[PDB]
């Protein structure tokens, strides 16, 4: 039988047009005070089904609400929350649903308040973002890919990665080089910030790098010009390092990733990062972790989006030419990657978590901006062994 759909502006609306011409908050749509402003709301629906929509909202105001082509004009006359009437649509397919809303006219300082997208007579199941984090939820789900090493003890870990301009993406960790112990990627920042990072955790489980012990602090042991070193906490603690580059969409930076037991009880980890653009390798820094036995383990890739304001758009990366070097000195190509997802698309909250194979033996990932094909989680991918073993100046490197 239909059913009635309740959709939350909190956790499934977005300011996709003039930003600081409206807010989503905790209450829905609020601050909405500029007619070019957009605003998107997305929900999932798994077959096709008609749909009469209507706001739950209040104000003095004329707006406009779309789905595609197909417009409503809608006049909201109330100081209190209501159900107000918009129309029926027809959504033809499966898919992702995206409801638009933009003032037309506003009697006082704003176009109103919406709380809620309410779908009636539905038919068929829905995915959304509901009984679960509006902020998680809108962030997105974050996807990763693992990398199968060989037998043995690898030393280091290579991998090439490339942001197409479509995938650029504001407040996005672009991570290339993880390893069990922390990770090595770089981000979109702002307009006049971007950065390459390196973070080793703690064994010490806590929110505090103050209250870990001397001895199971991350200590510095090399750091790149121009790096920043401190510590982080509130995700785990422990050391991190960052260098601000102007890293540019299209183009393929390498990084290179070292760990290596001291044979005293730590490990050493040393993150080399290729400026492509200076065609010249840099140094981010040397972290050693106490209390710690390993070579290079679970090396991976992940993409994440770090704001809310931003889940409706989309980001993606290419990962090529993945090689470890073994701690014998030995390069072998790697070529099967792991996918998965985190615990936002395992709530089944938000199907737009993507990865694969590019059609030029790359892997790729892919998450956020309301897309309709998903990838399960452990997928597993391959690509063919071929691409340039990386020729470095080992010299040099320890040089920086
Ligand atoms: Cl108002």
């Amino acid at each position: 039988q239909p059913q009635q759909v309740v959709v939350g502006v909190s956790g499934n609306g977005y300011v996709t047009r003039q930003q600081d011409g409206a807010r989503i908050t905790q209450r829905g749509v609020t601050h909405w005070t500029n007619p070019k402003s957009i605003v998107s709301i997305y929900f999932y629906l798994h077959q096709p089904t008609t749909a009469d929509l209507s706001l739950y909202a209040k104000g003095h105001s004329e707006i406009k609400v779309s789905y595609g082509k197909k417009g409503f004009k809608v006049n909201l006359q109330s100081n209190d929350f209501t159900k107000v009437p918009v129309g029926s649509i027809d959504i033809r397919q499966a898919g992702y649903v995206r409801i638009d809303l933009q003032g037309v006219s506003k009697s006082g300082e704003g176009f109103g308040e919406i709380k809620q997208l309410i779908a009636d007579n539905v038919t068929g199941k829905s995915n959304y973002v509901k009984d679960f984090s509006d902020y998680w939820g809108r962030r997105g789900p974050s996807v990763h890919l693992g990398y199968a090493l060989p037998e043995g003890d690898t030393e280091w870990f290579y991998n090439e990665i490339t942001v197409p301009k479509e995938g650029e993406t504001m407040h996005s960790y672009y991570m290339a080089a993880g390893f069990g112990e922390g990770y090595f990627g770089m981000q979109y920042n702002s307009p006049t910030e971007r950065r390459i990072l390196f973070s080793v955790w703690s064994p010490f489980d806590t929110q505090n790098p103050k209250e870990i012990p001397d001895d199971q602090k991350i200590k510095l042991l090399r750091q790149g010009k121009d790096v920043h070193i401190g510590e982080f906490g509130n995700e785990g603690s422990g050391g991190q390092s960052y260098l601000k580059y102007p890293w540019k969409a299209g183009n393929t930076y390498k990084f290179l990733m070292q760990i290596r037991p001291d044979g005293n009880g730590n490990t050493t980890y040393t993150a080399y990062f290729y400026a492509t653009d200076e065609k010249e390798w840099k140094l981010i820094a040397s972290f050693l972790r106490p209390k710690t036995n390993t070579w290079y383990k679970r090396p991976h890739s992940f993409l994440e989006n770090f704001s809310p304001e931003q889940g409706y758009l989309s980001r993606e990366v290419f990962f090529g030419n993945q090689w470890a070097r073994s701690k014998e000195g030995k390069w072998s190509r790697l070529t099967d990657a792991t996918f998965t997802h985190d615990a936002t698309a395992s709530a089944q909250v938000r199907l737009d978590y993507q990865g694969g194979n590019t059609k030029d033996n790359r892997f790729y990932l892919k998450m956020g901006g309301f897309f309709n094909e998903s990838v399960p989680m452990g997928t597993k991918f391959y690509c063919k062994p071929t691409g340039k073993e990386p020729e470095i100046d080992w010299e040099a490197l320890k040089q920086l």
